[PDB]
């Protein structure tokens, strides 16, 4: 058994992802049949190449900025991170 | 068995990943076929090539500027990290 | 068994990552099937090549610049970092 | 058995991570086929090669600058680091 | 048994590391069955090459600053390093 209290996850992408998977992505095989000079697949995301395919993929970004003053800027504040505050939330027998 | 308290994860990128997976994937053979001559693949994020494919993937990425300022900048503040804190949330018994 | 407090975890990360996994991969044969001159995979982030493919992958990043100040900057504060700070979260019999 | 207090973890990078695995990857063999002449793989992230596969992953950068102040600057201030605080927190029978 | 206070740990990198994993990889053999002329693998970050594949991986990295003045900097202060802080967090009976 397993006993767990409260979670918090938190995730932040400042930039261009080439794919992204976030939820649940299953392949099963319980049969018996023949496979033979073939091939299968899933895709969730991204990018997959099979069989006898002549395939490309190009993905082109110009820049990123980010919390950014161009010339002559009078006193900017630029404030990120990350702050994890956690009370009172030990285990207990 | 075992007993755990609250949980916080926090997850940050400042930048262009190839590829992210967040979620679950699983790939099962239970089954008793045969695989001749064969591939199969679960492409969850990011590239597979399998099978008799003839493929690229390119990504190409301009600059990447955070928390910058250009010229003439008077008293900029810049501030980023991590902070954590944690109270009361030992273990007892 | 097993008694632990709170936990926290943060992960920073200020760059281009070629691939990121975050979550569960799972690749399980419990059959008992014939692989025969054959390849398969299980792809979660980044690059696999298998079978009789012919790929490429290029990743190609201009610079990158964090907590940046261009000429004639006047009293800049650039601020990082990670601070971790813990009260009375130990263990007690 | 074991009793463990609170936990605290924290990671920072900066730089440009060629692959980066967070979560759990998980391979289990249980059945009892066959595999012969063959390759088989999981790749939770980064690069892998096998099958009969011809493949080639290149990932190319630009320069990397973090605190950096350009020609005339006037008392820059560029702080960086970590500290750890911990008090009452230790074990107690 | 063992009995132990809280934990703090942190880590920083600041460079470009070839491949990174945090979190947990685990390859288990339970079965019985026959693996001949084969290969399998893992690969939770980095770079695999097994099966008959011909492959080739290259990371091509420019230059590093991280708290530097280019030419003609009046009273720059430059601070980094890692401070520790405990107090009453040894062990009692």
């Amino acid at each position: 058994y397993g006993q767990s209290g409260g979670e918090q996850q938190s995730y932040s992408t400042y930039g261009n992802p080439g794919s992204q998977g976030y939820g649940q992505a299953s392949q099963s095989y319980s049969g018996y049949g023949q496979t033979t000079d073939s091939s299968y697949g899933q895709n969730y995301s991204g990018y997959s190449s099979y069989g006898q395919s002549q395939s490309g993929y190009s993905q082109s970004y110009g820049g990123y900025e980010n919390q950014k003053q161009s010339s002559y800027s009078q006193q900017p504040y630029n404030n990120q991170g990350q702050q994890q505050n956690m009370e009172s939330s030990g285990s207990q027998g």
